[PDB]
């Protein structure tokens, strides 16, 4: 029973997109052995409609506009079913950490993988200036981040 919670501050840009994304390669080696994967805001107060300038754009050039529309809201109750917590948001996370209990130490941080990426909270040319902003962006987080996702520890 593994389950994986993304935690995007928006989740109207970056978590619809990568939403599609991962749940399409975690066929091969996550449904498989019945996984789970939930994408939320911070306070939910929007995130959840799954649309912007960056990433829709980035989807109309071959993927779908979108396909993850979905009211989330990352709160405590649901922080206790997943098994593991990301953010990927610079201010998302200083903001999750004394906004949950010490159990905030389960969240992980784009800033630690990401390389020269260097970047803010969410792409697309709202947050950057750029639609192909959100085609480096995701494709490299979601990359990375389906390595570490896919088992890449010890287990015990």
């Amino acid at each position: 029973m593994k389950k994986i919670l993304f935690i995007c501050l928006g989740n109207i840009c970056r978590s619809p997109m990568a939403e599609f994304i991962m749940k399409d390669l975690v066929k091969k080696a996550n449904l498989e052995k019945e996984f789970f994967i939930n994408s939320a805001g911070t306070s939910g107060e929007h995130d959840g409609e799954g649309m912007h300038y960056g990433t829709k754009n980035k989807l109309a050039q071959l993927n779908i506009e979108h396909k993850n529309f979905t009211s989330k809201k990352l709160t405590q109750k649901l922080c206790d079913e997943s098994d593991f917590l990301i953010t990927m948001d610079n201010s998302n996370f200083k903001n999750v950490l004394k906004n949950f209990t010490n159990t905030q130490n389960k969240v992980l941080k784009i800033t630690d993988f990401s390389p020269s990426l260097n970047y803010d909270e969410v792409p697309d040319p709202w947050y950057s200036g750029n639609f192909d902003e959100t085609y480096k962006i995701l494709s490299l987080a979601c990359k990375n981040l389906l390595v570490f996702l896919s088992k890449h520890h010890h287990h015990h």
